[PDB]
C-alpha cells in the first residue's frame, strides 16, 4: 500500500495557548555532526522554526529554520549552541503550499553548514558550532521553538506547514549522499538517529496526521 | 518496510483538563449499519469508550467501550442513539497490555448486535437501535466519550491504551468476514468508511504515535 | 480495481410522493422465457416488488417480489401477465441488512417457474404464464411497481434495500447454470439482455450509488 | 472486464422542478487547497456549474464552471468563498458532445488557481481564496449550484453533459502531476478526498448511469 | 468471443401463409448414409419435422422429427425414400422450453437407423430405407417439411423452437463418435456435409438470429 | 474457427412484394448522438438505405444511404428527424462487388455529421439533427427504408449487397476511434448499443447467411 | 507428412472415347462472383478447359482455359453465360511440363474479369457476365468441358497435365488476397465453395492420383 | 559474510577500580512494559547484572540479572523501581562457558514478570513494577549494575562472559514472538528500542570485541 | 543487513589519564612486508598516530600517522624501526570530519613506501625500514602511540576521528591491488594478517562502537 514514510503531520497555525508540535519520545545522543532532512510544504513565507533540539543547560543546541524573501526566493537558517541564526539561499522561488525537500548538514568538527534545497547544494557556510559538541540527551521538538526542555513556545517562532519524512544522522552526509535522500524513487535512505515513523513521538495541540502526495499521487 | 497499517496510538492516560484522543478530520456519511475493528492493548480493566459517534442532535449516536471483570472475562460494549450500553462477554482471559483484535457489528436495520474477539464470535444481542439510523455527519473520537461534537469529555469515560489498525465499514459484515479481518498475515481488509491512516485525524492532549508489535516483531 | 459488477444501488425507502427507482433506458425484446438475477440486502420484512416489467398494453408483463416470514424464512414471488403473485418458499432464514443472492427462473413454453437462494434451488411452480409471450417493448424498472410505463408506483409496493449484480438472461437457466451465477468467484456470468452496468438506466428519487461487499471485503 | 472508472453519468438537462445531480453521502474535511479533474462531455456553451460545494454559512465554498466562446474556446471558472468567477481561457476548440479531460488546482494558501484542459496548463490566475480556508463539512453536488445545503438550485446555472473520473485531492497538484491523471493509459491515479465510484453518492431526478468511452471502445 | 456454432436460430411459430424456416443454399451430394446432429429447445410435444430434404423426384427423401408423449418421455422419428415415419423413444424426460442435444444416424447400407439424446443411444431400428440412395441435389430445409423443392409446407409439420450446432456427415457416425459430438467442451466436431454457421443458408418468413446459451452462459 | 463477426447477410435484391430485410428484436434507447459501421459490399450504384431507425411519431429518425457516381466516387448520405439525405462525398473508388468499410458518426447536441471510408474521414457537415434526440424506442431495420415500424418499405429505397461487422454506439466517436473500428487485424471494438451477432434480429424475404470473406480469406 | 493440399490428379491425354476428367459430387450454390485458383502443370500449347460448370440450362455458365503462344506467353480465358472466351495474357513464358500457379476471379456484379499467374495480376477486363448469376446446381467437371450435365466432352476441347490445390471462393478476391492463395509457404488459403481434397469429387477415364512437387520436394 | 549480529562483547572479569562494561549512547524513551533478550555465556555461578538501567531520580529502574544454583539450574531475576530481585529458575542444567538465550519479558501494566531460556518459558510471577513506568531518559550499562548515571560499579554485582545479539523492545512479547526471537535460523528479530550493532555504545576497561560462534560456526 | 565490515569506532579524544584505543589480542607474526589500508573520519589536523606495532626490544616497530596542512593537503607518514616520521603528500583537500580511505604499503625488502587516498597513489619513497624485518610478537594499538607494549600513551600522539575497516596485509600491495580495496563497492578484500571483526580487539577509555555510513547510507 501507501509507503509508511509518506505519512505527514499538518502544522495548523500558531497562536496563544495553541501551539501544534510534536515531541520526540526519546532523547537524542551526543553528536558532533547532524544532517536533519525532510519534505516540507510551508504556509507563511515568515521565519518559521522546523526542528528544535535542547538540553537542560541549552535550549538552543541546534534548530532549523527558513522565510522566503519577497522575491520568493528560500532562505534556510541554521542555529548552533545558540549563534545566530546563519541563512543560506537557495536558487529557487517558493509558493507557499507546494512541497519541498531540505536538508540541513552541520559538522561541529570542522565547523561547517551546508544546506539543500531537493537535492541540491544552496551553498555552505564556516564557523557554525566549530568545536562545538551538542551534548547528550537532546529533546527534539517539531514545529516550535523551545526555550525549555519540551516547552516555552513563541508563536512569532513556530513555523506551519505540512511536513514528512523527517531523516536525522548523526553525521554529515555528502552533497551526492543528500541527492540520493532528497530523490522520490531512489533508495529512499532512513537516518540512523531519527527515521519518520520509527521513532516515536508524541503529538499535541491539533496537529493533523495524514498522507503526503509530493512524491505518489 | 513496516506497512503503515502497523502504525499505532498510545492513549496514555486522562486527567482533568488533559484528555488524550484522535478527531477524524472527516464527518461519517449518515449509516444503517456499521462494523468496527482495531486492534487494542488496553492499561485499565474498568470501562472506557474507544470509539465515539456524535452529531449535533445526539452525543451518543454509537459509542463502543469494553472492560475486564474480575476473572479477566473480556467484555464489549456497544450503545445506539443513547440506548444503554449493551454487553456481550468474550470467552477470553484478557491481560491487560496486551494485544487483542476486537470488532463490533452493528446494524440499525433488524437491530442485531454482534462482538468478536480475535476474529472469533463472542455473542450476539438483539434490540439495539432497531429501526435507527445515524444522522449524515456524525464527527468521530477515539479515546474519549463526546458530550459535544469533538468534545465534553469526562475522564471516568476515557480509554487507555494501544491502538492500531482502525477499520470502519458501513456495512454489518459476517462472520467469517470479521474473520478474514482479524488475521495478521490474511489479505487484512480496510474499511470502506475509515481506513487506518488513509483517513486524517487530528491527534491531541498527548497521544503517543508509535508503531504495533502485535502482528509482526 | 475493483469490479464493476461490484456497484450498489441503495433504495432508501420509499414515501408519497418520493420513489427511489432505476428505470433501464433500453426496453427489452419480446420473450418467452426469462431469468433474473441479482444480490440483495434486504431492508423490511414486508412484500416488496424488485422487478418490474410493463408494455402499454399490460402493466403487470412480469414481477418479481419477496417477503419474509416471521420465522425468517424467505419468500420469491413471481407474477406473469398479470396473475397471482405465485410464491416459492426457500429453506434459508433472512436476516434484515445482510446480502443473498436471488434468481428467478420463468419459462412461458411450459409455465414452469423456479426460484434460487445462493445458487440453491428452493423449488418449483406449474402454470405460471403457460403460454404466455411477453410483447416486445417492456420497460424495466427497479425497485417500484408500474402501474403504467415508469410509474404509477405504490409505497407499499416498493422494495427497499441493497441491489447489485443484475443480470438477466431470454433463456430459462438449469440448476447448474444458477449455481455458476450465484457463486461469487466462479466466472462470474453476465445477462445477455440485461448486464448490470453495462446496460444504461435512469436513477431517480435519491436512490444511492454505492460498494457491495458481498463478495469482496 | 471494464474498470469502474469509466462509468459516466449523464446530466440530461435541467428546468424547473426538475434538477438532475448528484449529491455525495459524506461531507469533505476542511480543506486549504482543492484539485477536481474529471472528464466531461458538455452538451451547451453556455455557462455552468460542475462542482459545488457549499456549508451552512456559506453556500459558495468551492465552485466549478465552464462555458465555450464562440470561436469554440474553452473557458474554466472557478469561485472561492464567494468571489466572483475567475475564468481561464484554454487554448482548445471544444466541440459540443465530445470528451475532454479538466481539473482546477486550488490553493488557499498562496491564492494561486490553475486549470488545466486534456493534462496540460492553460493558465494560472491569483489573488483567488488567498488565505481562505474551506470550513469543515462541505456537501458536494455534481450538475448543480447550490444555494442551500444539497439544494436551491438555479436552471440557468446547472450543467448538461456527461461526466465521469471524478478525482479529488486536498493538495494542490503539480503541473506534471496533473499530466498523469488526465492520461487514459496512465497509471489513472485516485482522488485521496473523492475516488469516483469508491465514495457513495446520491443521484436524482433522472441523471442516466452508463459507460464513458473517452478511453476505451 | 463467443464461438460462431453458438449462434441460434429462433423458429417462433407456423401459421398459414408465414411459414418460418432456413432452406440451405447448396444442395446435398448423393448419400448412401447421413448422420444429422443439433442442439434444440422445442417449444411444443406435437410431432414437427426438423431436417427436411427433397429432390426432384421424392420430396422425402429424408426427413427427422420429434413429439414428446405425455409422460414426458422424447420420441426420435425418421422417414428415408418416403417410408412411414420410423420412431424410437429414449429414457429423459422433456421439458418444454429447455436444450437437448439430438442425432440422428441413417446408414442406407444396412438400412439401420439409431437416434441419440444428449449424446447416449436411446435405441435403434432395421429396416430403414435398407438398400436406398439418396439421389444427388437434396435440397435442406430446417423447420419445415418440403412436399415440394423448397416448399410446399403444411403448418402441423412444422417445428417450432430454438435450433444450433447442426452438424451433418454422409457417414454412419458410431456411438462414440456421438458422444464426442454432444458434448459442450469437448472438440465439438464439424460435420463435412453441412458445417453449422460455414454453409450458407436462406433464411424466410421471421426466423429469429440470436445465441444460444446451452453450453455457455 | 472463424470469429463470429465475419457473418454475414445478403440483401438479394427487392421487388414488391418480397424485400428482403434484417429487423432487430430490441428498440434502441434513447439518444442524442449516435455511430454506425459496418462493412458492405454495394451491389447496385443507386441509392439505397442501409440503417434505418424508426420510431411511431417519426419513421426517418435517422438513416443512412449511399450511392456511387459514375466516376465511381462513394457517397454517404445521411438523414435525421425528417431532414433532406445530407451527403458527403469520399475520395475512393467503388468497384460493385467489393468490400469497404463505412462509418457514419451524428451528434445532435453539435448537430455534426461525419462519414468514414475504410476508417479514413471523408469529411463533414453541419446542421444535421443540431438539437434534435432521437426518442426512446426507435426500431432499426437493415437493407429497407421504413416508412412505418418494421415495414412500409419501396423497392427503390431498399439497398442491396453483403453486409458484416455491424457496430452502433450512441456516442459520436473520433476520427482515431473510428480507425480501430475499421481495422480488420486490430482490437476489432464492439458496439455498445448494437454488437452484430450479440444482438438478435428478424430475417426475412430470402436474405442469405454467409460469411465475410473481406478481413480473412 | 505432406500436406492433403500437395496431392495432385494427372489428366492422361483424351480421345474418344476415353475422356479423363474429375466431377465434384455436390453441385455449387447460386453465386455472383467467383474465384477459381490452382497449381497447374500444362502439356500442350493448345486451348483446353480446365473448371468447367454447367446447369441444365445453361452448360456453359462458367469456363476458365488457357493456351500458350509460339513465344511462349501465357493466355488465360474465361467464358461466362455462354459469352466468347475472353483472353487476357500475362507477362510469363511457358515451359509446358512445369508448375505454375493460376487464378480466374470473376464478379457478375460489375461484370469485371481478372486472372493472375503466380500470384502476379496480368491484367482484367469489362463486360465479362455484368450483371449474370450463374444458377443454383452447376456441376463442376476438371479437364472437360460439358456441353452437358457432367458429359457431353470434345477431345480439342480437353486440358490435359498435372493439377492440385483447387481452391474456389464465391467471392471475387482482391489482389492482395491473391497473392497469399498462390504462395507455397503462405497460410495456404482454403476455397469456401470447393477447398481440394476436402469435398468429394468423381474420377473417371484414367486420370492419375499422385503428389505435386510444386512446393516441396 | 558474518552477520553483523555476531558481534560479541567479553566481560573479561572485574576488580576494582577495572570494571569492564557498556554504556549505550542513547537513553531510553520512557516506557511501561520491556523486553530485553541477548545470548550468553557465563564465565561465574554467582549473580551478575546483565542489563541496567538509571535515572537521575532512580538507579535501579530496570535491572537484569542471573545465577546458577549447585545442581546447575538457571535462575533468571529481575528488579523494577528498586524492588527485590524476582527469581524464577529454569528446568535447564547451566555449563559455565557455554551459549544460551535468555529473555526477560516485564509488564508494568499488570505487573508481570516472565523470563525464557533457549526460547522457551520458565515461569511468570505476577507483583513485579505493578503500575510503575520508568521516566524517561534511562542510561542502560551492560555488565556492571548501576548506583549513579553511568557509573557507581561494585564488584560483586558485575557479569562476566560473552554476550550478544542484544534486542530490546518497549512492548511486553509474547511467548510465541520469544521463541521466534531466541531461533538462530529464523527472522532473527530485531529490537524497537535496542537493536545490537545498530545502536552506539560506548565501550570501556578493556571489553574485548569479537564474534560470537553459538548459531555459526 | 548492514555488513559487519561496517561497524566503526569512535575515538573520542585524549586527555591524560583517558587514552581511547584499541589493542589486538593477537600479536602479529614476523613480517618483512606490511599494508595497512582503512576508512577514517579526521577531527583534528594536528599528527595522529593511527596503527601502532610494538615489540618488547623495540616500541617503534611500524606506526602510521597523519596531519593535514592548512591549505587542507593531507599527509600520510609512516616509521619503521624507529625512523624519523617520513611523510608524503596527498593531493586530495581534506575536511575534517569527512571519510576518506587511506593506506600504507611498506616493503622491507627493498625499502620502498607508497600511500594512498581513496584508492589512489599519492606519491613514493625509498630507504625506509631498507633491509628491515618486524620481530615476531608484534602488539598493534589503534588511536594511541606505544611507548611500551600496550601503553605508555601520550596525548599529543594519540589520533581523535572515526575508523572503520582495518585491513592489514604482510605483503605490500600493488597500485591496481589497493584500488580495488578502497572501493566500496567492489569485492571488499579482506587483510590476511588483520580482518576488521575478525580478530578480536581489547577496547578500552570511552572508545564508541557505531556505524559507517562512507559507503552505505
Ligand atoms: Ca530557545
Ligand atoms: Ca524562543
Ligand atoms: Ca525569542
Ligand atoms: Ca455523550
Ligand atoms: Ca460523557
Ligand atoms: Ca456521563
Ligand atoms: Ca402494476
Ligand atoms: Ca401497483
Ligand atoms: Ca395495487
Ligand atoms: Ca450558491
Ligand atoms: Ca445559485
Ligand atoms: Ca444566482
Ligand atoms: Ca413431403
Ligand atoms: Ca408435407
Ligand atoms: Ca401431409
Ligand atoms: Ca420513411
Ligand atoms: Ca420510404
Ligand atoms: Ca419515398
Ligand atoms: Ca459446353
Ligand atoms: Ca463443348
Ligand atoms: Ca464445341
Ligand atoms: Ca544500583
Ligand atoms: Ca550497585
Ligand atoms: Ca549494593
Ligand atoms: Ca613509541
Ligand atoms: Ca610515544
Ligand atoms: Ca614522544
Amino acid at each position: 500500500a501507501v509507503d509508511i514514510r509518506d505519512v505527514k503531520i499538518s502544522f495548523p497555525g500558531t497562536q496563544n495557548p495553541k501551539f501544534p508540535h510534536l515531541r520526540f519520545m526519546q532523547t537524542l545522543p551526543a553528536v558532533r555532526q547532524l544532517t536533519v532532512c525532510q519534505r516540507i510544504k510551508p504556509f507563511h513565507r515568515n521565519t518559521g522554526y522546523i526542528f528544535s533540539c535542547a538540553t537542560s543547560n541549552q535550549d538552543n543546541q541546534f534548530i532549523t529554520s527558513m522565510y522566503v524573501k519577497s522575491d520568493g526566493t528560500l532562505n534556510l537558517g541554521l542555529q548552533v549552541n545558540a549563534s545566530s541564526n546563519k541563512y543560506i539561499s537557495c536558487p529557487i522561488e517558493i509558493e507557499l503550499g507546494q512541497w519541498y525537500h531540505v536538508c540541513h548538514v552541520w559538522s561541529g568538527v570542522d565547523g561547517r553548514m551546508a544546506v539543500y534545497a531537493n537535492g541540491s547544494p544552496c551553498g555552505t557556510m564556516e564557523n557554525v558550532g566549530k568545536g562545538h559538541q551538542i551534548s547528550a540527551g537532546g529533546t527534539v521538538v517539531i514545529g516550535q521553538e523551545q526555550d525549555k526542555i519540551g516547552g516555552g513556545f513563541e508563536e512569532q517562532e513556530s513555523w506551519s506547514g505540512e511536513l514528512s519524512d523527517l531523516q536525522v544522522w548523526d553525521e554529515a552526509l555528502t552533497t551526492h549522499q543528500v541527492s540520493t535522500v532528497a530523490s522520490c524513487n531512489g533508495i529512499r535512505p532512513r537516518g540512523n538517529v531519527i527515521s519518520w515513523m520509527e521513532d516515536s513521538f508524541v503529538a499535541d495541540d491539533g496537529v493533523i496526521v495524514g498522507i503526503s502526495h509530493m512524491c505518489s499521487l
